[PDB]
């Protein structure tokens, strides 16, 4: 049902999409967030036993000001019949 505790309120270029159909492709993400610009790549996540959809992927645009359009735009709509949502991530690196 509804939730509002769920946000990472700090922009990137990098974004995590969450609650996807097992039939969304990086395709159907390319054709929703492009609308909001340049796009270097997206990718979905898959279960290392089953080889099915988990529900969720990342989208990469190639700058900050393009995702924040993006994150307030598609962030709780519907792709596929399945209702989304959208908000900022970050990468990471081994360290010692």
């Amino acid at each position: 049902g509804p939730l509002g505790s769920r946000a990472n309120p700090d922009p990137n270029c990098c974004l995590g999409v969450f609650g996807l159909s097992l039939y969304t492709t990086e395709r159907d993400l390319r054709e929703v967030f492009s609308k909001y610009g340049p796009i270097a790549d997206v990718s979905i996540v898959y279960d290392q036993q089953s080889r099915r959809s988990r529900g969720f992927a990342f989208v990469y645009f190639e700058n900050v000001d393009d995702a924040k359009e993006a994150k307030e735009r598609a962030n709780g709509m519907e792709l596929d019949g399945r209702r989304i949502r959208v908000d900022f991530s970050i990468t990471k690196r081994p360290h010692t």
